[PDB]
């Protein structure tokens, strides 16, 4: 979908979101890997190391509209007033489904302090949410979408619930066999965001009254036992960043009205004041994490790999057992390392044989061949990879198959010229 502009007297292509997970109406699981592939593996963003920003919680409950002023953020991060005119309706930019996943067709690039320049993953994860409801959808989108994520934003309203809590239960034990295989925490930032907060004179609005009343509902007490307990002890031990914002309530307008679209002084003050907080102490370039497993930073074309290996264990007729998330782990930060290693062989073989460029005598073809071959082969030997050596051996031969086949592309490519 193209749309005009003027702006830049040209047409431009209309980002909008894209379903890459997919429940399906017999209650199956299917990833798009064409849209994930279209989206991740661009030449602009396969290189860079990549931060999934994951919101996921219940239906209506202002997923959307919260993610409408992550746009307007992510689009304007250089004005001080990328929040909007107050007497101007909510113009620009807005994300509106069923359960699954979809993610930004756009992804963003901004330097991190340090001049690092990253990439900017959008994700917007929905389903029901009621733990009493007998079916698996909500649960396995949810744990999917915190596996991939390197910042979950859990969306809640009103309250952190034991109910809220259990869901965390998907990544208990896992992070605990992650944690002692790898020796590092399995995840990175897991926000609670508390919507409709009724309560700030106990706690505040925002981040610092956040921290004091989940510490207060984290708290181990036989009250709750029943494996609340275990999940409290637990969580620490997966994330290397847990947190928490209370939000007001938005005023009756944005509540009663699916699509409100009004000028955005009818929204609540205190709203829009810790909602102008909120998004920057999210998605600022201090405040963005990362995506990182076993020490290794992982890029845009890594990530497809979680994905696939994740929705292997995903789908079928139940949940994946804990050894089989690490499992799935483990085989997709082997294969990050084999797309990699490849990618530095294709992009090397592309410069010397590769579109118009000369014909290429065969014994030469072949030597540059091998010395690039070999160059890759020691640069997968070099990434500290999990699961031991004999479980990388079959992906070091993976690669080695996968440069040969690429190998024979451009023979038959140059065998043209
Ligand atoms: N109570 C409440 N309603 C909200 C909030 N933010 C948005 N809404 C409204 O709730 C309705 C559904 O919101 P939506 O973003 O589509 O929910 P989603 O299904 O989680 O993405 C819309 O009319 C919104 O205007 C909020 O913080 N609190
Ligand atoms: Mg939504």
């Amino acid at each position: 979908t193209y749309e005009w502009s003027s702006e830049e007297e040209e047409p431009v292509k209309k980002a909008g979101p894209v379903q890459v997970l997919i429940v399906k109406d017999d209650h199956s699981f299917e990833l798009d890997e064409t849209a994930l592939n279209r989206i991740l593996l661009s030449e602009a963003v396969r290189d860079k190391e990549v931060v999934a920003v994951s919101v996921a919680g219940a239906f209506r409950k202002g997923k959307s509209f919260l993610m409408d002023f992550m746009l307007r953020y992510m689009y304007n991060q250089e004005s001080v007033d990328w929040v909007g005119d107050y007497n101007e309706p909510l113009t620009g930019f807005s994300w509106r489904e069923t359960t699954g996943i979809q993610i930004w067709s756009e992804i963003f690039l901004i330097n991190k302090p340090d001049g690092k320049k990253v990439a900017v993953l959008l994700m917007d994860t929905q389903g029901t949410f009621d733990s009493q409801s007998t079916l698996r959808d909500s649960a396995t989108v949810f744990a999917l979408s915190t596996m991939i994520s390197s910042i979950q934003v859990y969306n809640l309203s009103q309250n952190v619930q034991e109910d809220d809590l259990q869901h965390l239960q998907l990544f208990t034990e896992y992070g605990r066999l992650a944690m002692e295989e790898t020796f590092l925490k399995p995840f990175q930032s897991l926000i609670f965001l508390v919507r409709d907060w009724s309560f700030p004179y106990e706690f505040s609005y925002g981040a610092d009254g956040g921290a004091k009343f989940l510490e207060k509902r984290l708290k181990v007490s036989g009250n709750q036992h029943e494996e609340l307990q275990n999940v409290r002890k637990h969580i620490h031990s997966c994330f290397t960043n847990i947190s928490c914002f209370l939000l007001p309530h938005p005023g009756l307008k944005v509540a009663t009205n699916p699509n409100f679209d009004g000028k955005l002084k009818e929204i609540d003050d205190e709203f829009i004041k810790n909602l102008k907080i909120l998004i920057p102490w999210l998605l600022s370039p201090e405040s963005l994490d990362i995506k990182e497993i076993n020490g290794n930073k992982i890029t845009c074309r890594g990530l497809v790999e979680y994905f696939k290996a994740y929705i292997k264990i995903y789908q079928g007729e139940e949940l994946p057992h804990p050894k089989s998330m690490l499992q799935a782990t483990a085989e997709a930060n082997n294969l990050a390392a084999v797309a990699t290693a490849k990618d530095t062989y294709n992009k090397k073989m592309e410069e010397i044989c590769g579109g118009d460029k000369p014909f290429l005598a065969p014994n030469d073809l072949q030597t540059k061949h091998l010395q690039l071959k070999e160059e890759s082969v020691k640069l997968f030997r070099g990434v500290k990879k999990m699961g031991g050596e004999e479980f990388s051996r079959r992906y070091l031969q993976q690669l080695e198959s996968e440069i040969d086949e690429l190998y024979i592309q451009y023979i038959k490519h140059n065998d043209s010229k």
